[PDB]
């Protein structure tokens, strides 16, 4: 059994009338039916799982909007009050960064997004279901313990993992997070916790800026339990197979966790705008193979993938749909786009590559 979860507000996400920040006439950036984040990239890969018949295979599991109480075991009483004071505003507005906005009553979508993630952690646990992938909107990986930031209002993952820590009593969760920017707010989060290992892969210095750096390794007790892997643009399917073999797989197993959660981004992939790599629906495909065969062996199965950025309405769905065939064991339908973007490279370890990801396999001697 395999749990899904897509609520349709997930595409009433109100992202404004600007590209990424507003709309702006002084500076003349002319407005725009579709932001950069436009709730529609997500909303295609929702509709790709039904029409592609994916959806057969799955269990729907309807998000349940997280308390208060859940959103505490992630961020400050006033990040959760901030977030309150925005969206009771009269027509909401931006959160803090100069992109992150909600609308009037915004808050009911992000406890939704924030609760999807927390419902399918929850019957993931109790065994009545094997793994699931939460379709969430809008994103959580960049919100630390204190703001929203960079289209997050809550950090989904990390609202899951407090919650798997503190009520269902699980020691230690592993978040792994393949969007292609850094997690930054997730390793704020848990910085100074060894109770949830948390790892980054992403492209160095795309988003936020001077961040994910490889030195920045947690503190105290923490120490040694927050792993970033910044890589190069233009890497591909061989540089994130190659960090998935030689430091995410080997850290996880060291690791031991009770359940791992996966931050899953499409942004690394080869048509998208917000960043310079090079994975393909089939790379995507394979790290989702990987990281659930891992589960398998190490935490009984136990796997939720929550869903991050990725910003090709074009493409994102496909590389969406190759993760949940991975959960279904049902392929159902090709990347049509394979034959085109299989010429551009990306499948050939790079020295450059090879060296960045060499740098983070001494950090697996204190896990
Ligand atoms: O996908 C996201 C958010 C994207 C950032 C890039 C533009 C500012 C927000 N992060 O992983
Ligand atoms: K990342
Ligand atoms: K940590
Ligand atoms: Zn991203």
């Amino acid at each position: 059994a395999i749990g899904y979860v897509w609520n349709t507000l997930y595409g009433w996400v109100d992202t404004g009338t600007g590209s990424l920040a507003a709309a702006n006439l002084t500076a003349r950036m002319q407005p725009i039916s579709h932001h950069l984040a436009h709730p529609d990239t997500k909303r295609r890969f929702h509709e790709l799982v039904c029409a592609s018949g994916q959806i057969e295979h799955l269990t729907p599991i309807a998000a349940v909007a997280a308390t208060d109480a859940d959103i505490l075991r992630a961020h400050s009483a006033a990040h959760l009050e901030n977030m309150k004071r925005v969206s009771n505003l009269p027509t909401g507005g931006d959160t803090g960064d100069g992109i992150t906005m909600m609308g009037n009553g915004g808050l009911e979508i992000a406890r939704l997004s924030a609760g999807g993630a927390v419902e399918l952690t929850r019957r993931v646990a109790t065994g009545e279901l094997s793994a699931g992938y939460a379709l969430v909107n809008p994103p959580g990986h960049h919100a630390p313990h204190n703001a929203a930031m960079g289209f997050c209002i809550f950090n989904n993952t990390s609202v899951a993992a407090g919650y798997a820590r503190a009520v269902l009593g699980m020691e230690r969760v592993a978040i792994l997070d393949w969007d292609v920017h850094h997690g930054n707010g997730t390793q704020d989060i848990w910085w100074n916790d060894p109770s949830v290992l948390t790892i980054s892969l992403h492209q160095h210095l795309c988003f936020p800026p001077d961040s994910g750096y490889s030195t920045e390794r947690g503190a105290g007790n923490g120490h040694g339990y927050n792993i970033n892997v910044p890589l190069p643009p233009g890497s591909g399917n061989a540089a994130y197979l190659h960090a998935m073999d030689q430091v995410v797989l080997p850290a996880l197993r060291a690791y031991r966790p009770q359940l791992i959660i996966v931050g899953s981004g499409f942004d690394a992939s080869m048509l998208d705008p917000l960043a310079r790599m090079m994975v393909t629906a089939d790379g995507f495909r394979q790290m989702a193979r990987r990281t659930i065969d891992c589960a398998a062996d190490i935490c009984d199965g136990r796997i939720v993938f929550v869903q991050e950025g990725g910003y090709s309405p074009h493409y994102l769905p496909f590389c969406g749909l190759a993760v949940i065939e991975e959960l279904t064991g049902v392929r159902s339908l090709p990347d049509p786009y394979h034959e085109f973007l299989a010429g551009m490279g990306g499948n050939t370890l790079l020295d450059a590559e090879r060296a960045a990801i060499e740098e983070i396999v001494p950090l697996l001697a204190d896990i």
